[PDB]
């Protein structure tokens, strides 16, 4: 299975965003990209939502490496091109996943298309971290994790209510 990028309805965040405050806001064009699948656990799909990378943020992300997955870009590897938030990662129900389309003209893009093969070069360490932090916060309840990161199962609970609806 491959790493892609992803948006979420604005309809299915709002739902989770009852439950969970932790979620990523959006609507329209404050819309999140998400990237997935870095965890199937098990039924349920996991997407981790991605920022772009000042000196206040960058060290804040540092020292949440538990958590944060650091992007760069491979052929210019002390380049860092954004973070992964493994701590607001969610499940999606297939009906709610919305294929992520590049235009490579946008610069935007372009650097989009980088952080993408960096990913992918770096898959395994992204799942793992995933199920670390997923085991972490909802089955060890250990503190740091817990505080930081979604409530995973009943985000997985109401996923399934959704879409029985």
């Amino acid at each position: 299975g491959t790493l892609r990028f992803f948006t979420v309805t604005d309809e299915y965040i709002a739902y989770l965003r009852k439950f969970e405050s932790k979620v990523h806001y959006q609507y329209e064009n404050n819309a999140s990209t998400y990237v997935g699948v870095v965890l199937k656990k098990n039924d349920f799909n996991y997407f981790i939502p991605l920022l772009s990378y000042n000196p206040e943020k960058d060290k804040a992300m540092k020292k949440r490496s538990r958590i944060v997955t650091r992007l760069f870009e491979i052929g210019n590897i002390n380049n860092p091109l954004g973070y992964l938030l493994h701590h607001n990662m969610i499940p999606v129900p297939d009906s709610e996943l919305i294929p992520l389309p590049l235009d490579l003209k946008k610069p935007k893009h372009k650097m989009m298309q980088k952080q993408l093969i960096y990913m992918k070069s770096i898959s395994e360490k992204i799942e793992n971290k995933s199920e670390v932090v997923y085991r972490k916060a909802a089955h060890e309840k250990d503190g740091y994790y817990l505080k930081f990161s979604c409530d995973f199962k009943l985000l997985e609970a109401k996923a399934t209510l959704y879409s029985k609806k």
